[PDB]
């Protein structure tokens, strides 16, 4: 029906090392013509508090430009009850240091409604990805 998401790795390539600048690793998409109150994402798994998790056991914060994370709820969220699609990048910020290797997050997209000063969960989808970085010619 009307509600959808689309979770995506970014399209092109990432290279280890110090990250020249902010890098996105992942697009996320969503929207809704429907009467709605807003999105969150929650991690979920080992990316739990908001990160991606590589194939070596490392743990890299991501960070959204058009949500806000809340901590405490362990989630980003946007309070938007447009119908257009709002368009978001989850990224690195520059500096990071990334190894060649395969990063992964699993999450859960909710599309909310406020009611009773809290909110109700009207759809949901689950999203995953994963980027694996390249070394780069040496
Ligand atoms: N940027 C919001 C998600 C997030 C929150 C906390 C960390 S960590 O370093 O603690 C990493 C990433
Ligand atoms: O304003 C609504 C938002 O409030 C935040 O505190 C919460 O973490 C989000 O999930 C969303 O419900
Ligand atoms: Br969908
Ligand atoms: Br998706
Ligand atoms: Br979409
Ligand atoms: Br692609
Ligand atoms: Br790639
Ligand atoms: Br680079
Ligand atoms: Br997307
Ligand atoms: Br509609
Ligand atoms: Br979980
Ligand atoms: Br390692
Ligand atoms: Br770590
Ligand atoms: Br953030
Ligand atoms: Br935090
Ligand atoms: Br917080
Ligand atoms: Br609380
Ligand atoms: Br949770
Ligand atoms: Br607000
Ligand atoms: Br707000
Ligand atoms: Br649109
Ligand atoms: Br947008
Ligand atoms: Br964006
Ligand atoms: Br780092
Ligand atoms: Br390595
Ligand atoms: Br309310
Ligand atoms: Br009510
Ligand atoms: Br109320
Ligand atoms: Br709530
Ligand atoms: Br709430
Ligand atoms: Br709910
Ligand atoms: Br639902
Ligand atoms: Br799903
Ligand atoms: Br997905
Ligand atoms: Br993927
Ligand atoms: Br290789
Ligand atoms: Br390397
Ligand atoms: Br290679």
């Amino acid at each position: 029906n009307t509600f959808h998401v689309d979770f995506a790795p970014n399209t092109g390539e990432i290279f280890a090392g110090k990250q020249p600048g902010d890098v996105t690793m992942f697009t996320l998409t969503m929207g809704d013509t429907a009467p709605h109150g807003g999105w969150r994402l929650i991690p979920t798994g080992d990316s739990k508090g908001g990160y991606m998790i590589s194939a070596d056991g490392d743990y890299v914060g991501l960070y959204s430009y058009m949500m806000s994370w809340v901590g405490i709820d362990n989630n980003w969220y946007i309070n938007d009850d447009s119908p257009k699609d709002i368009k978001d990048h989850l990224y690195v910020k520059a500096g990071t240091v990334l190894k060649p290797t395969t990063y992964k997050f699993t999450g859960r997209v909710e599309e909310y409604v406020f009611d009773n000063k809290q909110s109700t969960v009207i759809n949901s989808k689950d999203v995953s990805g994963e980027v694996t970085v390249k070394q780069g010619l040496e």
